[PDB]
């Protein structure tokens, strides 16, 4: 028993009206087991969303090696969210542990300009005011700990017009089912 | 850098049954082997008493992965608190694991204790109960060990309308420090 555990929870869409002002509502809870020092990185990526597309894929396989090959170019081609260029945002802290705890270790913090976008100071959840259709799409929030993920979640931001199902393409189970 | 293993849960959190029905407990459970490391895993199903006279259920979080702690071992809610535990529902085991040999295949034992109308889902690590009855009503956990470590864990009241009572997972402040 030892390193750190980030464990995450959010609704997995937010159905939003032009000219609204909302939040996202990520919880994401750190808990270290030993008294090591840890870096985190919390992420957020977004996915354009195609009209054409009946559904968007996450190659979950690929958040973790977003370089590969096949990651960078999907065979979903449009519908896909499997690699990206730039983060939309990203709160790092560094020098955390048991005893200085994630929120106490914050360090720096970068954000793309995006008309409306925002955030609280010390916060990791996104704020979009006066929302437009222009904000609609596929959203993830990766949590880095050690610069590796250790926790992850997808959260389609969209009106509901221009909402598409998100769908985890994952490897097959424990069980061996696909 | 990228290493060890990834596991993903996800089930409802909670299963309403009327007596005598059957039915099977619905979690997946994926694990993502980074490297080339040889692992165990051990899927361990937990199960606590819910007092008629408990208002809630509170499961202690931090502790599950530390039930030997004085404050796990004791909880202050009362007898209704998922802190710690001693006998073990039921465990199903999987040794020399890893990318190429990925858990189904790693397979290695399984155990259950002798519960009456309690079995294990062939092949699953779900847990099927034929001609429920209120007896098997209460707060089940779902853990995954890894090299004996939690690498993911889920909870599912399953019970009766009658003796349903909602579960609250008491977690330490988030990363912005509000709890």
């Amino acid at each position: 028993v030892r390193g750190v555990t980030v464990r995450m929870e959010t609704p997995e869409a937010i159905l939003f009206s032009p000219g609204e002002t909302f939040s996202t509502n990520v919880s994401i809870h750190a808990i270290a087991h030993d008294d090591q020092t840890y870096s985190m990185d919390v992420v957020w990526l977004r996915f354009d969303v195609p009209t054409s597309c009946a559904e968007m894929r996450i190659y979950e396989s690929c958040l973790y090696h977003p370089q590969l090959p096949e990651c960078l170019s999907p065979a979903d081609a449009p519908c896909a969210a499997s690699t990206w260029t730039s983060r939309l945002a990203v709160r790092s802290y560094a020098g955390c542990s048991r005893t200085n705890p994630p929120p106490r270790c914050s360090a720096e913090a970068h954000m793309e300009p995006v008309p409306g976008l925002a955030w609280q100071a010390a916060s990791v959840n996104l704020e979009f005011r006066d929302a437009s259709p222009q904000h609609s799409g596929l959203y993830l929030c990766v949590v880095y700990v050690n610069d590796h993920i250790h926790a992850w979640g997808h959260i389609t931001i969209s009106t509901a017009a221009q909402y598409r199902n998100a769908v985890v393409e994952q490897p097959l189970d424990i069980e061996g089912r696909g």
